[PDB]
C-alpha cells in the first residue's frame, strides 16, 4: 500500500527537518531552503505496512507558482506552522488553506505545530516576550484546526523526536480513507 503525502506551511516552520527525521532517523544539520523534493517512509501503523511518498514544498513565498505541481493525487496533506512563530499560525488560514482547499478539495489535512522544543525554552520565550509575542499555545492550534476542519490536530519537535511518530501514524489513518 502507497500513500501520498505533501507537506506544507511557511519557510522555516520545520518541514523538512519533519519528513527526514522520520525518513531517514536523522536530523538534517545543513538548513537548505526547500523548492521540491521527495522522500520515502516506511511506516507500520495498527498491524499494516504503508509507504509513504513524502512530496517537500517551499514555504517561501517565491516559490509560489512551482507549488502546485506538488498537489496532484494527494492523500494526506500536512500543514504546519511552528509553536515559535504566531505569525506562521496566522497565515493557516490566510494563506495555506485556501491553497491547499483550492488544489486539493477534500484531501484530509492534518494541522501541525512543529518545533514543539521552543515552548518551554526560555531563552524563545524572553526573545518573543521583547515584541509582545509568546509561543503559540496548544489550544489556538486546536482552535485553529476546528476553524479550517482538519482531519487532526499533532504538535511535535523534529529536534527531540517528541511526537514525530505520531504525525506519520495519523497521516497514514487519515491516507488510508481514500
Ligand atoms: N528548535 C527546533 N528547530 C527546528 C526543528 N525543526 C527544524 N528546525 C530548524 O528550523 C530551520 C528550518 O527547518 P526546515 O525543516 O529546513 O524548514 P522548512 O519548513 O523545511 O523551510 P522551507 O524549506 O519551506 S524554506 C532549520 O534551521 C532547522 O534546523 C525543531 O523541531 N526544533
Ligand atoms: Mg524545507
Ligand atoms: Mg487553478
Ligand atoms: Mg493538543
Amino acid at each position: 500500500i502507497r500513500k501520498k503525502l505533501v507537506i506544507v506551511g511557511d519557510g522555516a516552520c520545520g518541514k523538512t527537518c519533519l519528513l527526514i527525521v522520520f525518513s531517514k532517523d536523522q536530523f538534517p544539520e545543513v538548513y537548505v531552503p526547500t523548492v521540491f523534493e521527495n522522500y520515502i517512509a516506511d511506516i507500520e501503523v495498527d498491524g499494516k505496512q504503508v509507504e509513504l511518498a513524502l512530496w517537500d514544498t517551499a514555504g517561501q513565498e517565491d516559490y509560489d507558482r512551482l507549488r502546485p505541481l506538488s498537489y496532484p493525487d494527494t492523500d494526506v496533506i500536512l500543514m504546519c506552522f511552528s509553536i515559535d512563530s504566531p505569525d506562521s499560525l496566522e497565515n493557516i488560514p490566510e494563506k495555506w488553506t485556501p491553497e491547499v482547499k483550492h488544489f486539493c478539495p477534500n484531501v484530509p489535512i492534518i494541522l501541525v505545530g512543529n518545533k514543539k522544543d521552543l515552548r518551554q525554552d526560555e531563552h524563545t520565550r524572553r526573545e518573543l516576550a521583547k515584541m509582545k509575542q509568546e509561543p503559540v499555545r496548544s489550544e489556538e492550534g486546536r482552535d485553529m484546526a476546528n476553524r479550517i476542519s482538519a482531519f487532526g490536530y499533532l504538535e511535535c519537535s523534529a529536534k527531540t523526536k517528541e511526537g514525530v511518530r505520531e504525525v506519520f501514524e495519523m497521516a497514514t489513518r487519515a491516507g488510508l480513507q481514500v
